[PDB]
């Protein structure tokens, strides 16, 4: 009867965006999903209290996840999503008062967001259950049926290229573009190469799309969907009430409690405390140039900053509690800082302000720039590689090689969710990934590593019809 109205299906579309920002702390897990790729590439460690603080993300770090002890949130999360897509597909079937147009819109958001949370379990999973009403295919079969819908989203031509400060967080053509080349790249699907440009070059000829001139500014809250913004994930603090026992609220997000330092006397240098995850390795810090802003934005050197206040007060001498892989050093781009949680109602340790980017403007480039270089079409790889090279503060100039590109990537987007992906489709995850000097990783990745095991509930409950990748 409810969903029969245009009014009501109007609420339902916006229940299908709410899983996006659950898996930071969904179904008694802390997931996040930018932090859940990281920890298996190259830039962070892992952290907590010891190995078996938050075990399954030490396993899956060092490439030795098993089916019983795995992340669980982010595929219950992904199908949360699929679910409410579908449901929305399923009310617009039986519509009362539904315009042609609006039909179409409705169509071009949930569409789009089912292949956003399909996207999460083809990644980490590949060949996973797909449904498009409330079985596994192969991650190649569901690469084809995500592209598809991109494609079908694409020719409804009802989604704007940028949204405005109303509807900040709705699907739009820029992001469905970057999804489109998302998928195509990660796939290796060279068919597409030449379209996944085009759309690049369509972002890239807006006016309302653009680098932001100072690299620093883009995490702070003034940074917010500014014009350098495609596609974020909206948290906020204001009357916040997200909590332990009701994570699933429009609230803010954990992430800045996870990686911040623990035990951090809150309001030193107006960072705050958190339970000091994913420390930035030293080797990340090393890697920047003196004059690469992208360095301090994100590299926060939290240990420097105690030894300075100690040498200027010997009297007044703090420190933090260093955890398993203490480096120092910490994510600043997602960091904990002073007055970020400042009017939650509820948890201050759930309801930070932070948004997570997705898609940013320096990726729409680098894309453009690989697409150009690997052969898509003509186009000045090496302006757009340099737009954000330059950007970053630094004066030489780069041909674009593919090293040279994916190397730009790398210093991009750190802690962004991005670098573990890059290495796996260009080849580059074998000898990259491989055992560390200080007995972290003691593995090396191989392709069997490519997708993680399913969940051993998820392979209980099918009764056989899941099988068990082969990891
Ligand atoms: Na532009």
């Amino acid at each position: 009867t409810y969903f029969t109205t245009d009014e009501h299906i109007q609420e339902a579309v916006v229940a299908a965006y709410d899983p996006l920002h659950w898996p930071d702390w969904a179904f008694d897990e802390y997931n996040p999903v930018n932090l859940m790729s990281d920890i298996m590439a190259d830039d962070l460690w892992v952290g907590g209290d010891s190995k078996t603080d938050n075990q399954p993300w030490h396993l899956m770090m060092n490439f030795e996840a098993i089916p019983t002890n795995m992340i669980y949130g982010l595929w219950k999360c992904a199908y949360s999503g699929v679910k409410r897509c579908n449901d929305v597909i399923t009310y617009l079937d039986w519509a009362t008062d539904v315009t042609d147009a609006n039909r179409a819109y409705y169509e071009a958001q949930v569409i789009a967001l089912r292949v956003f949370y399909y996207n999460w379990v083809w990644k980490f999973w590949g060949n996973v259950p797909y449904f498009d009403k409330n079985e596994q295919l192969t991650a190649d079969q569901l690469y084809e049926k995500m592209v598809t819908s991109l494609e079908e989203v694409i020719q409804l031509n009802v989604l704007p290229m940028r949204e405005d400060s109303e509807n900040y967080g709705r699907v739009t053509l820029a992001m469905v573009y970057m999804l489109y080349a998302e998928i195509v790249m990660y796939q290796n699907d060279d068919s597409r190469y030449s379209t996944a440009l085009k759309y690049m070059e369509e972002i890239i000829s807006s006016p309302q799309y653009d680098l932001m001139p100072d690299y620093t500014d883009i995490f702070k809250e003034t940074g917010e969907w500014s014009i350098e913004s495609i596609f974020e994930i909206n948290y906020k603090d204001d009357n916040a009430v997200r909590d332990w026992g009701s994570p699933l609220v429009a609230g803010g997000t954990a992430l800045p409690t996870l990686i911040s330092p623990y035990i951090w006397p809150n309001g030193t240098d107006n960072h705050d405390r958190g339970w000091g995850f994913c420390p930035v390795r030293k080797e990340t810090y090393e890697r920047y140039s003196n004059n690469d802003t992208r360095r301090n934005a994100t590299c926060w050197n939290a240990q420097a900053v105690l030894d300075a206040h100690n040498a200027e007060h010997p009297g007044d001498k703090l420190s933090y509690t260093t955890r398993y892989q203490d480096t120092g050093f910490f994510l600043e781009k997602y960091a904990a800082i002073t007055g970020n949680n400042k009017d939650q109602k509820s948890s201050s340790e759930l309801n930070w302000n932070n948004n997570l980017r997705i898609y940013r403007y320096s990726e729409t480039l680098l894309n453009a720039a690989e697409l150009i270089t690997r052969g898509a079409g003509q186009g000045d790889a090496k302006k757009y590689l340099n737009l954000v090279h330059k950007r970053a503060g630094l004066v030489t100039e780069i041909e674009p090689t593919l090293d040279n590109i994916i190397e730009e990537r790398h210093l991009e987007f750190v802690g962004e969710g991005k670098r573990y992906w890059d290495l796996i489709r260009t080849g580059k995850a074998a000898s990259v990934l491989v055992p560390d000097a200080y007995g972290y990783r003691t593995n090396s990745w191989s392709s069997s590593k490519k997708y993680l095991p399913i969940p051993q509930k998820e392979i209980d409950a099918a009764k056989g019809t899941l099988v068990q990748n082969n990891y």
